[PDB]
C-alpha cells in the first residue's frame, strides 16, 4: 500500500521514513512495542491522541492510518513537500525576524489550542516539533508521543524536552498542563527571535532571569517574561498571548510564505 522512501529520522522511541501512498506524500513511523511507555484504547497514546486532533484541517500533523505489528506501530502521517523542521529553519537563517517570529508563533498557538479544545496535551512544543511547509507557509505539530489527554489535576510524568521545561515540574516533579504549556511556548518564542533557548541548566530554569543576546523589542521581551513567569499562575493564558499587543496585525500564511520564504 506504500512505497517506503529514505530514513527521515530515528530515536529510541522509533525511526520515520518517506514514503508514498500508492499518490500522496507520506510519512511513515515505526515505533517499539518494547519503547512506548503510555498507552490508550490498546494503542500507543500517540494513535489515541492523534484521533482525537486529526479531525479536519489544523496546523497539526493528521494521522492518516496506522498498523500494528507483531512487536511495532506503525503510524502514517501527512507529509508535506517541500518541509523543513523549524530546528533546522533556525539553524540555518539564525535569529528570525519579529515579523516572522510573530506569524510563526500565532499559528503555533493556534495548533495548541486546536490539541486543549479536543482535550489533548502536547507536553513537548519545541523547534524540532514544528513542521513549516515551505510553500503555503503554514506550521503542522508533530510527535504527540510525549503527549497526554488534557485534564485539570496535576501532572506527575513528563517525558518532553528538560530544557522546555518548567521551573515547577524541575523543582516538584508536579505540574499542570496548560501553565506549563505556555511555559514551553516562551522558550519557543525566546527560540525563534534570538536564535536559541534561553536557558541550558536546572538551575537557570530555576532561576528564571531572562537575559537577552539579540536586539529584541520591548513588546516581544514584555511577552516572552510573561509566558516564562516562575509562579504558573502568573503566566498568560492563550487568550491573554493573543491579546498581547506583540501579536497583533499577523500575517497569512501565504503573505509569511511570499515575503519570509
Ligand atoms: O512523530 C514524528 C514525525 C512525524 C512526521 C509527519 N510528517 C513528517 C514529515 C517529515 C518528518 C517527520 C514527519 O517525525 C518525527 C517524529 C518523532 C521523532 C522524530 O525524530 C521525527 C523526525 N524529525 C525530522 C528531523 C528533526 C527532528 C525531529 C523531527
Amino acid at each position: 500500500q506504500y512505497q517506503v522512501g529514505p530514513l527521515l529520522g530515528s530515536g529510541g522511541f522509533g525511526s520515520v521514513y518517506s514514503g508514498i501512498r500508492v499518490n500522496l506524500p507520506v510519512a511513515i513511523k515505526h515505533v517499539e512495542k518494547d519503547r512506548i511507555s503510555d498507552w490508550g484504547e490498546r494503542v500507543p497514546m500517540e494513535v489515541v491522541l492523534l484521533k482525537k486532533v486529526s479531525s479536519g484541517f489544523s496546523g497539526v500533523i493528521r494521522l492518516l492510518d496506522w498498523f500494528e505489528r507483531p512487536d511495532s506501530f506503525v503510524l502514517i502521517l501527512e507529509r508535506p513537500e517541500p518541509v523543513q523542521d523549524l530546528f533546522d529553519f533556525i539553524t540555518e537563517r539564525g535569529a528570525l525576524q519579529e515579523e516572522l517570529a510573530r506569524s510563526f508563533f500565532w499559528q503555533v498557538l493556534e495548533a495548541v489550542r486546536h490539541c486543549h479544545n479536543c482535550g489533548v496535551l502536547h507536553r513537548d512544543i519545541k523547534d524540532e516539533n514544528i513542521l513549516i511547509d515551505l510553500n503555503r507557509g503554514e506550521l503542522k505539530l508533530i510527535d504527540f508521543g510525549s503527549g497526554a489527554l488534557l485534564k485539570d489535576t496535576v501532572y506527575t510524568d513528563f517525558d518532553g524536552t528538560r530544557v522546555y521545561s518548567p521551573p515547577e515540574w524541575i523543582r516538584y516533579h508536579r505540574y499542570h498542563g496548560r501553565s506549563a504549556a505556555v511555559w514551553s511556548l516562551g522558550i519557543l518564542l525566546y527560540d525563534m527571535v534570538c536564535g536559541d533557548i534561553p536557558f541550558e541548566h536546572d538551575e537557570e530554569i530555576i532561576r528564571g532571569q531572562v537575559f537577552f543576546r539579540q536586539r529584541v523589542s520591548s513588546e516581544c521581551q514584555h511577552l516572552i517574561r510573561w509566558c516564562l513567569a516562575l509562579r504558573p499562575s502568573d503566566r498568560p493564558t492563550f487568550e491573554e498571548i493573543q491579546n498581547h499587543p506583540w501579536m497583533q496585525d499577523v500575517l497569512l500564511p501565504q503573505e509569511t510564505a511570499e515575503i519570509h520564504l
